[PDB]
């Protein structure tokens, strides 16, 4: 009569030992979850870190390339401001090119004419 | 009979005059295509060196944004290898509390041992 109710109170603290035992191991289990996800967080942020520093080496290369270009390209706009300057002169070199073959043709006509007067007084 | 060669010095001479009023034209005629080209070239160029001024400070803008990332990351790194002194630790605090919880029970296999060595000597 006595004994019954003895050997529950070890099975209540039977049990009791049961559920701690289980949660440090549920405990232990999501720590390991953190442990891997920590660990997994480290491999990622490294990779970010070399891939940054590639980055960094690949903005800079090409910001040279920049100013490689803009040095050609403003070599090239003070060469065709420069080829401007030679086909202006070359245009005025043409109206006066003009200038002589009209003259050439306008002594044509006085020689036909000068001719043709010296006809008009024979007659 | 004299007439018909001479009229025909002039009519030389005559187209001659032609001629050159020809090319005089068309040297003229390309001359303004290549006064064309030369002030289309400029146009493009002077778009090019618009466009690389606004790449160079496009690309100075994301070089900023890399070291202010590398940045972000770098106390990160450093954060999540405090991350793991922490977890490492709340381990070692766990396994010091599973050595609480065996001790519990080790305890307590006495006390039900000693209580059942004491009524094996009542018999």
């Amino acid at each position: 009569q006595l004994v019954e109710k003895l050997k529950t109170q070890m099975l209540d603290q039977e049990e009791l030992l049961a559920s701690t035992r289980r949660d440090q191991d549920n405990m232990q289990a999501e720590l390991n979850r953190l442990q891997a996800e920590n660990d997994a967080s480290k491999e990622e942020v490294k990779e970010v870190l070399q891939a940054l520093e590639e980055l960094a080496v690949n903005y800079d290369q090409k910001s040279q390339e920049v100013e490689d270009k803009t040095k050609e390209y403003e070599l090239l706009s003070d060469e065709l401001n420069q080829k401007s300057a030679t086909l202006a002169s070359i245009d005025a070199e043409l109206q006066k090119l003009k200038e002589m073959t009209n003259h050439q043709k306008k002594r044509a006509a006085e020689m036909m004419a000068s001719l043709l007067k010296d006809l008009a007084e024979i007659g």
